């Protein structure tokens, strides 16, 4: 009940890798069937694979024509990965997809990642004449991250997010700004420490007020998302990294997708700290997580068997790095990633992961009422042909279906299935009146004269 009110989300990496509208509709059908509430669609994540009809941008006193932005982005994406299946979703396809999901009671949550995982936008910005948009660390240039000290590149990124946010306004509820790295490829995976370093180790060439600037950046993206009536979300990585609250405060309306509890040399804030600060927590435990193409034990980290085992061993309420506290959650999210985007997407592998997550946490997931609705529509129309006793039993069985609690969980699916089987039995039991019997035999007789 309070369990049923939680979000249950599947995440799909359609930033690195192309997914067709047909493929996503199939994912949505499964999400509805298994009792999920939302599809989390990354469209900006290395690649940028969603294109508005109007891509014109004004940023920091400069104007960029819609057609030039489209060309620049399309090519920037292909420079990351030129996917044989496609390049991007169009605005018509996205609007249709969102409507499709909405008719099935399923929400859509887009991600456009920054300041990291934004290769395609960085490439596009170069083509559009913005100089040095990428962060560089003592001569090593990030392929994925924007330099927060480059005002023009920051202004362009923000203007692009604002344009996506304008489109998603009213059609969606939540917008994921990501915030999940800062130049890990250029700093030996220590981007957050690099941003914090100059405060504790001055005059050594570390980015001046780096982490302070990241906070302002996060907060301004949150302001932008909210100005469009949407809720901002981000991954947990950089939010009070090293539990350091001394650089400033993150906007507490930022919903945190808590995917990692960190590891040796990667010291993220505990979910305990984030919850105490007042951030809502979406449990996105990487115990559940799955990388396309890594389909069985032995094929590397986050293979499908590993994800399945994680789902068995880590319930939806089990959040990374709790430090022993009871962490309240708004929901849970299982994630499929496309780290090697040329890997073949296998729908059946994904659905297995989704089904197991639903089954392991059945009291949280919605029951499936679709077969019940179908059973009702399939009751014969011509009931006057049948015995009063047999018709009354059918009517009773229909009523029992219509009076089922509309808020059953997946754990209570049997209740619905028994009502369906009972209706079918009563329909099977429909018995012709003597008058209908005579008419039917008269009709078989003429039909034989053919
Ligand atoms: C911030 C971060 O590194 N997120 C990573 C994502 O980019 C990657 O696709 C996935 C599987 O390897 O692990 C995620 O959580």
């Amino acid at each position: 009940n309070e369990k049923l009110a939680k979000k249950k989300i599947v995440s799909i990496d359609a930033g690195r890798k192309y997914f067709s509208p047909e493929q996503l509709k199939e994912i949505i059908d499964k999400a509805k069937h298994y009792g999920y509430t939302d599809l989390h669609l990354l469209v900006g994540n290395d690649g940028l694979r969603f294109m508005l009809d109007d891509m014109s941008i004004t940023a920091n006193g400069k104007t960029y024509a819609s057609d030039d932005v489209k060309r620049a982005i399309e090519k920037g994406t292909n420079d990351y990965y030129n996917d044989p299946n496609g390049n991007h979703l169009t605005e018509s396809q996205m609007t249709d997809l969102i409507n499709y999901a909405k008719d099935k009671g399923i929400g859509l949550i887009p991600t456009v990642n920054s300041p990291g995982h934004m290769d395609a936008i960085l490439n596009a910005m170069k083509e559009l004449g913005i100089q040095n948009p990428n962060f560089s660390y003592f001569g090593k240039k990030s392929a994925r991250t924007v330099d927060l000290d480059n005002e023009q590149a920051v202004a362009f990124t923000k203007a692009l997010i604002d344009k996506y946010a304008a489109y998603f306004a009213k059609k969606t509820e939540i917008f994921n700004i990501g915030l999940d790295e800062y130049a890990n490829d250029a700093t030996d995976a220590k981007g957050w420490s690099v941003l914090q370093a100059d405060k504790y180790y001055p005059n050594e060439g570390y980015p001046v007020k780096g982490y302070e600037k990241f906070i302002a950046y996060a907060n301004d993206l949150a302001r932008i998302v909210k100005s469009h009536g949407l809720k901002p979300m981000a991954f947990n990585d950089g939010i009070y990294y090293n539990s350091d609250t001394s650089f400033g405060s993150f906007d507490k309306d930022i919903i945190v997708s808590m995917w990692t509890g960190g590891w040796g040399g990667y010291d993220v804030a505990s979910s305990k700290l984030l919850a105490e600060k007042g951030h809502q927590i979406l449990n996105t435990n990487d115990a559940w997580c799955y990388v396309l193409g890594r389909n069985a034990d032995g094929q590397g980290w986050y293979n499908l068997d590993q994800g399945l085992n994680g789902i068995k061993n880590t319930p939806i309420t089990s959040v990374p790095k709790t430090e022993g506290a009871d962490i309240p959650i708004i929901g849970g999210m299982v994630a499929a990633w496309a780290d090697t985007p040329s890997a073949r997407y296998s729908p059946s592998h994904l659905f297995k992961l989704m089904r197991h997550f639903a089954n392991a946490n059945a009291e949280y997931f919605a029951a499936d009422y679709e077969s019940a609705e179908q059973a009702l529509n399939e009751v014969p129309k011509d009931l006057n042909r049948y015995t009063a006793e047999s018709v009354a039993a059918v009517k009773e069985a229909e009523k029992a279906i219509r009076s089922l609690d509309s808020n059953l969980s997946r754990a209570q699916q049997d209740t619905i299935d028994q009502a369906i089987a009972k209706l079918q039995e009563t329909v099977n039991n429909l018995t012709l009146t003597p008058e209908a019997q005579k008419e039917e035999e008269a009709k078989r007789e003429v039909e034989k004269l053919a």
